[PDB]
């Protein structure tokens, strides 16, 4: 009723001196953001207020974005520390139960088997290796020392001494090792993009659309008025655009993401190599000591559900729940934080008619409330966009034994 005591109340509410606001309504041809009209805020209110909306939704957007980047770094902490003490634990079994069973044949070959496992280590944590070759050295070494201890052309090989233990070794730890390190590697990158992007500046543009948005039904007289649910997304699938533009990728990554997942275990009944390595060890090496004089002439079934299945299920369900993201963005936080048959349409307190943008970049061309060049695409996000695709290509390759 043209009292802006109520305008007044939340502009000093909000920490800003109530010397600029006027008792009455008036002439609101000084605006340069609201709509023109009769209204309670004078420039310095105006711009205020949407250096204020503008800081609000910034909050809001990195506060999504670390909540992200915590869930990402969590799976990515937990994976990596659970692969490693796999390993770990694996050799630390191998060395506290191998001189009992087979005392001075493991006794004097310790250093094979720790050297194999540092090379596993080294191959899990990304350094370039054949897996094929540097298990068939230590499996000639090995042989070479320990038929020596058991009393050049090698009719050996092709005689199997070893017997299958090798070749189960082989293709186990060569799916199950590219399979770890990289899902290990996808969540990595899935991080670094999330946190790359969310540096990405917002525009004038969407800052002009959003104080027209939030706080000029304030500075038209209606400030009890909320933003109607599809004016709101319309801004900020106008504002988030590019951001919207890594959803291809990002969705091709996770789901690449969630296949390799299946190739940490062989086909079905067994326990993953990845831990029990100095079970097929022992194998290879009872296989031999029953072999010793014709060449003179352990894996354990799988548990119904063990710690590494539980982490790939919440991982996956983790996963599934953050694939859309990038879409679920605007709708996220127009209805948690921005936002009952009359709303503000950003012209009055009414329906908003517009229909919803759809996503993308490309589809804000003919976005009624904010304008947005589609010419030139963020560059950063492109940036990412190509990590994405470089990563799930990485994915991909591993997945088909690559
Ligand atoms: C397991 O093995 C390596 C070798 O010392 C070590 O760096 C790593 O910290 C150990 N612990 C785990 C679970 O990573
Ligand atoms: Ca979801
Ligand atoms: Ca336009």
């Amino acid at each position: 009723s043209r009292s802006c005591g109520e305008v007044r109340q939340i502009y000093g509410a909000k920490g800003f001196s109530l010397s600029d606001v006027p008792q009455a309504e008036i002439s609101g041809e000084h605006l340069r953001i609201c709509p023109q009209g009769y209204t309670c805020c004078t420039s310095e209110m105006e711009e205020n207020l949407a250096n204020r909306s503008h800081a609000e939704l910034e909050t809001a957007l990195r506060d999504s974005s670390r909540v992200l980047q915590a869930m990402l770094a969590t799976q990515l902490r937990s994976f990596d520390d659970h692969f490693q003490h796999l390993l770990n634990d694996s050799e630390r079994t191998l060395q506290a139960t191998f001189p009992g069973a087979f005392g001075e044949l493991y006794t004097q070959n310790a250093r094979a088997f720790r050297d194999l496992y540092s090379e596993l280590r080294l191959y899990y944590r990304g350094a370039n290796l054949h897996l094929e070759e540097t298990l068939a050295e230590f499996w000639a070494r090995l042989l070479e020392r320990l038929f020596k201890q058991l009393h050049l052309g090698k009719q050996a090989e092709a005689l199997r001494p070893f017997g299958e233990a090798p070749r189960e070794l082989r293709l186990r730890a060569t799916r199950a090792f590219v399979a770890a390190r990289s899902f290990v590697q996808g969540l990595g990158v899935a991080s670094d993009v999330v946190r790359k992007v969310a540096q990405v500046p917002l525009g004038p543009e969407c800052s002009r659309a959003v104080m027209k948005l939030v706080y000029c039904a304030h500075c038209l007289g209606v400030p009890g008025a909320r933003p109607c649910p599809d004016y709101c997304r319309n801004v900020l699938k106008g504002c988030l655009a590019n951001q919207a533009d890594l959803d291809a990728e990002w969705r091709n990554l996770l789901d690449s993401m969630v296949l390799i997942t299946d190739k940490f275990w062989g086909t079905s009944g067994v326990e993953s190599v990845i831990g029990s390595v100095h079970t097929w060890l022992a194998e290879a090496i009872n296989a031999l000591q029953d072999n010793r004089d014709t060449l003179t002439a352990a894996p354990r079934e799988r548990p119904p559900s063990g710690t590494l299945e539980k982490l790939v299920s919440e991982a996956k369900a983790q996963l599934r729940d953050v694939q859309d993201f990038w879409i679920s963005l605007p709708g996220t936080l127009c209805s948690e934080k921005m936002a009952d048959d009359r709303c503000w349409n950003g012209m009055a307190r009414g329906r908003y008619l517009p229909e919803v943008m759809g996503d993308g970049l490309a589809n804000q061309i003919n976005n009624p409330e904010v304008e947005v060049d589609i010419t030139k695409p963020d560059m950063t996000i492109r940036q990412q966009i190509m990590q994405l695709k470089i990563m799930t290509n990485r994915l991909r390759s591993a997945y088909n034994g690559n």
